[PDB]
RNA sequence: AAUUGAAGAGUUUGAUCAUGGCUCAGAUUGAACGCUGGCGGCAGGCCUAACACAUGCAAGUCGAACGGUAACAGGAAGAAG
């Protein structure tokens, strides 16, 4: 039920005043397959110490996520940093048929056909989040009852 | 029952995030060239010189408009081997 995985891998420098250290960071998106929407970063001097913390921090900073059946209940706008993502419900459509960095975080958080397209900065670790974001933001016909109906 | 569907990647820097161009994955064509090549069905086939042309053919048809025998097909009459 954990289904964890990673969206890619990149190399940095720091350049100390002996030479070039590099360092490595992975990001990792996480979720139970309804919902619980989660992420982590994180950084080590190690490709396999790096995408542990990565999974590590992925285990807390968690939200739930509305969904209609497997779809999305509306389509809903979200923006972070520089990156624009847009997305559509389109109800048992083709499905799960998305790029690189954003692929994750919608299978995971349990949907099988909402498209994405995100416009704007394509960034791996900006284009991330503004699904958490654009997932957090949107409300649930059935629990939005409180300020709809009477 | 009927225009119900939206992907990104690479590259500036010691490394990073924006901005921003270039480049690639897709489909398509009245196509060509390179290499190769079994059959069938359907469709397509001078996109440049509106440059110029050999030869045949590409529009004739009515005797039920009319005077007519020029053809060969008979019939009729005549003259002969």
């Amino acid at each position: 039920e954990l289904q964890e995985k990673l969206i890619a891998v990149n190399r940095v420098s720091k350049t100390v005043k002996g030479g070039r250290i590099f360092s490595f960071t992975a990001l990792t998106v996480v979720g139970d397959g309804n919902g619980r929407v989660g992420f982590g970063y994180g950084k080590a001097r190690e490709v396999p110490a790096a995408i542990q913390k990565a999974m590590e921090k992925a285990r807390r900073n968690m939200i739930n996520v509305a969904l209609n059946n497997g779809t999305l209940q509306h389509p809903v706008k979200g923006v972070h940093t520089g990156s624009r993502v847009f997305m559509q419900p389109a109800s048992e459509g083709t499905g799960i048929i998305a790029g690189g960095a954003m692929r994750a975080v919608l299978e995971v958080a349990g949907v099988h056909n909402v498209l994405a397209k995100a416009y704007g900065s394509t960034n791996p670790i900006n284009v991330v989040r503004a699904t958490i974001d654009g997932l957090e933001n949107m409300n649930s016909p059935e629990m939005v009852a409180a300020k709809r109906g009477k």
